[PDB]
Order: C-alpha cells, then structure tokens, then sequence
C-alpha cells in the first residue's frame, strides 16, 4: 500500500511511535518518506553486499530482518523479511522500534541523516491532528 501522509502519522502515532526513545513523530515521517515514499512494497537489493532492505522503513536483511539469501544475516526483529512488506505495517514499526533501541538510535539509516537530521522536519505532520 502506499499510505497517505496523514493517514500514515495518524497509524504511526496509535502504534506509539510518537517520542519513542525521544524521536518525534515528525522524524519518524521524515525517515518513512525519504526511504519509500511512504510504499510498504518498496523493495531495494544492494548488489554490493547482496542485502535487500524492505518496506516502509526500508529495513535490511543483513542485521534485522531474515529472507534467507543475505549472507552474514543476524535477523535480530526475529522476523521474515516479508512481514515488511505487508499492507498493515505493526510488525515494520516493531522492527524500527527495535534497531532504534541500539545506541546510534535513528541514525541507523543514512538517509535520515542527509535528508531529516538538522532540518525543520515539521512539515511531514502538519494538518494530520497528531
């Protein structure tokens, strides 16, 4: 499904991803936006090290999720890559609230750091009633 971007801040707060481990909602949006334009199919394989990262949250195979063929995969969601690319998205937000749950935080996905880290990120949950 590719959700809307209220409707997505709107399922992205019911499931408590709103200062979760002090990240706000707004970054949350920012993340799901610049890595799948909000597309729970979205899919990327990185022929570099033979990984593919999954979904809204385009979450990797090599440390997070398992799919099989992922050389040196550590799946440490304990979940099949493809319950990330489900149209109902509380197994990807139990899976970003776990890698958020190591040290680095966030900043775990480059893309929040050159597209959300020290930007007004407020846009992405204007008008949505969060």
């Amino acid at each position: 499904k590719v959700f809307e971007r209220c409707e997505l801040a709107r399922t992205l707060k019911r499931l408590g991803m709103d200062g979760y481990r002090g990240i706000s909602l707004a970054n949350w949006m920012c993340l799901a936006k610049w890595e799948s334009g909000y597309n729970t199919r979205a899919t990327n394989y990185n022929a570099g090290d033979r990984s593919t990262d999954y979904g809204i949250f385009q979450i990797n195979s090599r440390y997070w999720c398992n799919d099989g063929k992922t050389p040196g995969a550590v799946n440490a969601c304990h979940l099949s890559c493809s319950a990330l690319l489900q149209d109902n998205i509380a197994d990807a937000v139990a899976c970003a609230k776990r890698v958020v749950r190591d040290p680095q935080g966030i900043r775990a996905w480059v893309a929040w750091r050159n597209r959300c880290q020290n930007r007004d990120v407020r846009q992405y949950v204007q008008g949505c009633g969060v």
